[PDB]
């Protein structure tokens, strides 16, 4: 162990600024460092406008207190103001702030921006005990002070809906930014017109293509222009020509995604326009373009971004009190779902080469520089959207079947048209099996072809059908589908049935040959309960639907009357959807089953709650597991509440209900479905070539596993060693990674619980 | 002596339909109106794609359309028939060859559903009618005989553009939706927080109309506006940034200027955006985003106004097509203060031009009242709001006009108070506020509102003011007492029923209590759409795209193989408006309400009505209930038994949308309305009181405690005292419901057999 | 009535208290059906009938629910009659057992002792070591479980043939119904023994 | 128990059956109380008795309705009891009358007729509409003008209900700790 407070600041002063370009989820961010130091007896102050109110000093800067950063999270931009300095690019700047930031003892600093701002604040690291020298020395400051103040602790946290500094995997704001235009492109998806249309989208991303990148896999784009994977010579023609193909495969309406830096082979800026005339003189389709503009940075942040920043804000206030004078200026960011730091130099270094590799038209170096991620997406996009003709493809003659299994969730038809067409792509024959198991032993089974999941991506539910009921009971049937349609292997996208559905399979895998196939699973339901992935496709979508109806429900006057709500949310028992949400929406509290809770401390958070609403809040928000207790219902609580509140504020119930289940996937998850499903059908690629063509009898224990996220990568888990570590009681794994959560929801909402923090991050180097 | 839909047989008639121009959200809900009335008169209707070039190149373009060809297409964008721009019909050539390719096909009777263009082009299509089947019998290419055949050319049109730049229209089919798509950005913008000021410049469209620029404006409150009928006076450019730093000051923290496309100075010179990008850049140095909203204002889809008023128009297109002889003029069917009304082709076509005449020769208060009254009346209105004038040249009235809510909260009642204050303060009256409806008042809680208190309140949803739905009735003695304190010389409350109730009890009341012999006007706000004297409520038309778009997202979600069947319960108390025209609106086989009693006879047979339909054509099913239909006959009994006689051919899903969705934004449509009818009715308070200073205190008559309601074709007082004769008490809504008129329509839609009284369709009318 | 899927109860209670219909699993009903009944019982209550009486098996259908039928029957009968709806609930399952009850309980435990004396008096792993001593043919006779699985669904958990059902037919026809009864099983001479 | 807002059922109900508690409108409580008499009846469920008992008035709190007291309750219990939920309802109202009553019925009646039969032997005054009651110790005809004085008609139950000097004793004896004003109590007089 090693505890939060147990890691005091009493005596500190830590300084938080916003800089650069505004992104969502910027003030989720700086509520929780705010928050987050006041806790730990830090005193907190507010930078206003970037570096601009560093330099300014004075009233740009402001001691803030619990209820400053109050009802933020679920703003856009920022309240602290977020601007371009440019006094802060000279040494004068950097000595005016220096100045101002002693003179009111500040000597932590948390930016909040992106690749700019944070190389800026590096270079101030370094000039730090340069800059105390002149300013000593034109008497300034204080002879002594020079020496006090002769520490600066720096940490950054990447926000900016670009992504482009280097080192770093997400930041905050680029899933905020994907909704965004997500929403735009689905809005003209929406529109019928009989003549064929194209749609040329211009998103952001100065001189990165990560925006444009995703977004057009989340929404299977025709064509993307990158500026790090720049068309080769001679694409005029070649896009008209596969625009025309696509047209001839039935596909109406095609979709340009055009990054702002798109550049050819020679670094000439290929404009939208140019795009336009392009199709408009050469196949004469109805085309419209559309400059995405600022609107990007606008809207109500994503859960995603949310959490994330709010994860990042207390890593960034430990990472703040644990430097010592000669640790180095880090960036806290996340790897594979969990908290590291990185050295600032390292990062703003890498960042600069990308451009350096891009400028130098050593294009292959820049795309491996963005990360081992930018480089598979960028071939998985590819590989969906460029089919090679059939001559080209060597038959593999095996048949992958593809199914869903378990309760519906956002993205699975993303998952089954990622699968599809990697399969084809990879010369199998490709089967669907319809409503799950159910259809599987009524043998409804037929072939899936390339088209056939065409624009699947953004549809929510199963087009393929999905059932709850286990392969147990039809053991036999299934084994002669199996047999009579020559099933080589096997892909279940599904939630836990579809798990509890595998190890049904390994075991009859005993009594039945056509069992001994490569089987993977791909974690797919909004409860985030499947063994072996700490996250499920359709997760971020059910976790969006929270926080949606949670904006509303405040944005909505009552008078000068308070009021609190109940929220029910799903998950069965596992309170994934309760707890996180909670923390994205800014609740009171999430009474989830993980953890058990009596009268007592019901009463208590009713009081605690009631006296909040006697001041501070004037909106108060409570969320509840369906299943967190069978006595403690929803009405219960909601009756508990309303009396206790009685004279103070009134209630209103309100059970989401499993109707939002089924609507659009948010972006995050139609990318999340698209890859795991393609990594899925890599490996039955490869387990299949184990076969030589011949056919083998796959009997080993990995070869019927859980493709999941856990450590800090997608690994495949053989069910068997998986059962080790989940209670089939209640269907939930018995460590459950975002409970290390709770308690940060908790101190937010100004309640003091004891907050395991050993989990925190710790300095690493940029992986290469 | 009142006519019938299925009496006006169209047995042997062909009737073709085409859309032209751009595309405009509810073309589809048109065309489909237009297919299925016609195919249920006994007429055939011909699908012409790609408006007129369609007809020009003839062949295939030309198909004959069944009753599921526009089936579910009710909630889309764009058509399925396919827009766009015919050079060739520019010319006689084309015109020629049309008329022959119609003539091959013996249609006569046309449907043109397009902008200001399509419909003068049509209408020069007919007069060259005659005369273009001369030099076709002439060239031999048609019958000789036949030129008297097909002699008489019966053309009937919808204006379909989201410009509304046809002149002799109130509102044109997609103007809604495209406001909706431009608030939506508008919306998104400003949950965004910035600490430095910030300047907004959206461009909108309209070619050389302002009214989208305008009714976008005081949608949102715009800080200025640019319109093409009213340029600004020269010496504007000053001007302008001298209001963007007095808002500044006065807190309004983001500056939004909305510019039409068309916007030129007193000089025809065009007004570009980025020319006030700079101005504001320049001048005042806010960071200023500016954006070119292109097309994606024809995405989305469309709004429940423009369902509905697509679907009613379709009607009026038909049976107008059928009463026309050969000898009544092309007319154009339209809606005028909600009546179906025909105005001939050509008096529109004329006055159409004229405004832009009367642009060019820069006379431009001309083309302001050649739009319209109300155009006019928006404009002023737009202005009186935006621009208040210094305290010094406002002569007080020494006034007290107290504004309060009364009623569950509606959607807009904020755009509604925000609207009283100002108007009223401009008028030189003290504004009162009145929190939490009757039951504050009582507990005088009473303040003084200023001009900026009511900031930014346009598109904020629920009551900040607060509302009660308790009545005055047992606080007499305490309300009296504190309007005789406080000094409250007028009463203006925006509510529901409840505030009608209100009204008729404070009349009884004025004569033991003298201080209530003051003026009392009453604005109409519930989602109910039940008040007395008012066709419509502030709140109904957000309610009303709360149903659709839930029924959207449920159609959207695949379920596989299942067929499916929903069942909505829909709110409106006694008064299925809601239920009613959201089943129209989202296309529902069935709609069960209140006013229109049913058995378990009908019952059973709409069941099997709607099983036949599962069976085959449709995919997916929806059932509308209104919350108090029936006692016996419950949501859920509705639910049992279409779940019960479905087994096997579909499922049920329940849903209860419920009064959670009775607080979000209100749309453009309800923030506009809400500001319209409450600067009216301020209006009338201003004269009132003026009077008293002449005519007499003499408050104690009927006629000075009034209803201001949508009534015959206009928005006119009505003494809550002869409202009593035509309402029912019991149920709380009016004796006689307009809208019911409508609901045959939406039954034959469904494919169901139902007489349909068209006594009330339109007739020939000459533009005022 | 209780019962889960078996109308027993409902039936014979319903016979026994003179119902004019009992809405069971065993015998599947529409809406028509039940369209039929309330006529066929709102024309009794029109004339003859002052009180009348309606029973339903707990599970007897799942959408049309006890409330369903208790909205049904009280729509259709507005102006001639109301209705009054009545779950009786688990609450009487654990009163003092009827006379006839304490005597059965108290004679099939008796012979079933006396079975377990005489098997225990041999000495099994035989199908017959575990039965189900229950009343059949005419006689209480023990009968080995792994015999009965044939004649039972498992999924509703009532056996497949009910001799009650029988019965059903007449409970109808005595409430004025006319209904097929299948009297094949009646009586016929024999000699007393 | 039935009674709408007055307690008496519930009351009077709960010392006859001999009820833990009963809680009523008459006597607004919360949810310490209620967490207090679920420990206080937990514990003699650990020892002593067998079987608890407790009674709730239709509308003695429209929060704390009769599911939620059996929730607590229940979930209070877990480990030492379980809880068994049950509404009388209105359909034990009409069933035959207790010997008590067809006595009570046929009594007062008479008495009221022959009231009507000693007026018409001679009405625009008040005190000729009365309502013939139990009150001190008679049963005396009181006009009901003078009554709208002494009830409450918000709940619909007379200011001053006797019974309630009563609650007390159920509750000490359901060993409980609460105070009793016994000075109603009866004192010596001469038989009469
Ligand atoms: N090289 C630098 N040296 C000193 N300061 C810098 C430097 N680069 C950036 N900054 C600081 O950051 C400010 C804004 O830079 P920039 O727009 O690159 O930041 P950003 O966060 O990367 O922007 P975005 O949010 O659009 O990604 C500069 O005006 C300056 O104050
Ligand atoms: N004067 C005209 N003579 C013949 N045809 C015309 C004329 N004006 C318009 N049209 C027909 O309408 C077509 C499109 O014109 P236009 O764009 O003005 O229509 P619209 O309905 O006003 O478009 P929108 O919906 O964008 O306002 C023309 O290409 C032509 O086929
Ligand atoms: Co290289
Ligand atoms: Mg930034
Ligand atoms: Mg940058
Ligand atoms: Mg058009
Ligand atoms: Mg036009």
């Amino acid at each position: 162990r090693k505890f939060l407070e147990h890691l005091s600041g009493a005596g500190k002063a830590i300084g938080v600024l916003t800089s650069g370009g505004d992104a969502q989820g910027m003030n989720a961010a700086v509520r929780a460092v705010v928050r987050m130091g006041i806790y730990v007896g830090a005193k907190v102050y507010f930078i206003y406008e970037g570096y601009q109110g560093m330099v300014d000093g004075g009233s740009n800067i402001a001691e803030a207190d619990w209820e400053s950063v109050s009802s933020i999270l679920q703003v856009g931009g920022t309240i602290i103001g977020s601007a371009r300095c440019q006094a802060f690019r000279t040494r004068e700047g950097r000595l005016k702030a220096a100045c101002n930031l002693l003179q009111r003892g500040i000597t932590n600093l948390c930016v909040i921006g992106g690749d700019g701002s944070l190389t800026g604040a590096n270079l101030f690291r370094k000039e730090w005990s340069g800059l105390l020298e002149e300013l000593a020395r034109n008497g300034q400051i204080d002879k002594e002070a020079v020496q006090k103040y002769a520490y600066l602790n720096v940490v950054g946290m990447v926000g900016s809906i670009d992504n482009d500094f280097c080192g770093t995997d997400m930041t905050i704001g680029t899933d905020s930014a994907l909704h965004r235009i997500i929403e735009v492109v689905d809005a003209i998806m929406t529109t019928a017109q009989s003549h064929q249309r194209t749609f040329v989208l211009e998103v952001m991303g100065r001189h990165c293509g990560y925006l444009a990148l995703v977004s057009a896999l989340a929404c299977g784009a025709d064509w993307v222009f990158l500026p790090e994977s720049p068309p080769e010579e001679g694409w005029e023609e070649q896009m008209c020509v596969k625009l025309s193909e696509n047209r001839a495969r039935k596909k109406r309406l095609n979709i340009i995604i055009v990054a702002e830096g798109a550049i050819d082979t020679q670094n000439k800026p290929i404009t939208s326009e140019k795009i336009k005339e392009l199709v408009v003189t050469q196949l004469g389709y109805d085309t419209r373009v559309t400059i995405l503009g600022h609107v990007q940075r606008g809207g109500t942040p994503s859960a995603f971004d949310r959490i994330l920043a709010s994860r990042m804000g207390v890593e960034a206030v430990i990472a703040l009190l644990e430097a010592t004078p000669d640790t180095p200026a880090c960036v806290v960011s996340l790897n594979g779902n969990h908290a590291v730091r990185l050295p600032l130099m390292e990062c703003v270094q890498m960042t600069q080469d990308v451009q350096k590799a891009m400028d130098e038209r050593r294009f292959q170096d820049a795309v491996r520089l963005r990360g081992r991620s930018f480089a598979g997406n960028l071939n998985t996009y590819k590989r969906l959207a460029i089919k090679l003709p059939d001559d080209q493809i060597p038959k593999t003659n095996c048949n992958v079947a593809v199914i869903n299994v378990g309760a519906p969730a956002a993205g699975m038809n993303a998952a089954v048209r990622s699968a599809v067409r990697v399969g084809i792509a990879d010369g199998h024959r490709m089967l669907a099996i319809y409503d799950g198991f159910d259809g599987f032993a009524k043998g409804q089974i037929k072939e899936i072809g390339w088209t056939d999941v065409g624009g699947w991506t953004g549809q929510g539910g199963s087009i393929l059908g999905t059932k709850r009921v286990l392969p147990g009971k039809y053991l036999e049937e299934i084994a002669t589908q199996m047999r009579t349609h020559s099933i080589n292997a096997l892909l279940i996208i599904g939630g836990f049935e579809a798990y509890l559905g595998l190890l049904e399979l390994s075991a009859a895998r005993e009594k039945h040959e056509e069992f001994c196939v490569p089987m993977v699973m791909v974690p797919a339901t909004v409860s985030n309960n499947v063994p072996g992935s700490d996250f499920s496709i359709g997760a971020d979508t059910a976790l969006n639907t929270i926080t949606d109806t949670c904006d509303r429900i405040k944005q909505s006057a009552s008078g000068t009357k308070r009021r609190v709500f109940i929220i029910e949310t799903m998950g069965g028992y596992c309170g994934y959807l309760a707890n996180m949400g909670g923390l994205a929406a800014g609740a009171d509290a999430a009474y989830i089953f993980e953890e058990p809770f009596d009268i007592r401390d019901l009463q208590s958070n009713v009081e605690h709650l009631t006296e909040k609403m006697k001041t501070t809040i004037q909106r108060g928000l409570v969320l509840r597991n369906e299943s967190c207790s069978e006595n403690y219902t929803t009405d219960f609580i909601y009756q508990l509440y309303s009396e206790e509140g009685k004279g103070v504020f009134d209630c209103r119930k309100n059970v989401l209900g499993h109707m939002q289940q089924g609507g659009a996937p948010s972006p995050f998850d139609r990318n999340f479905g698209t890859k795991i499903s393609a990594r899925a059908m890599e490996w039955i690629t490869a387990k299949l070539k184990e076969a030589r063509g011949r056919g083998k009898k796959f009997t080993t224990d990995d070869s019927i596993c859980v493709l999941g996220i856990s450590k800090r990568n997608v690994i495949f888990q053989p069910v068997a060693e998986l059962k080790k570590q989940t209670d089939f009681e209640h269907r939930i794994p018995k460590e459950q990674w975002w409970l290390k959560l709770r308690p940060l929801m908790k101190i937010l909402a100004k309640y003091k619980a004891s907050y395991d923090v050993s989990d925190s991050g710790q300095l690493e180097h940029v992986q290469p």
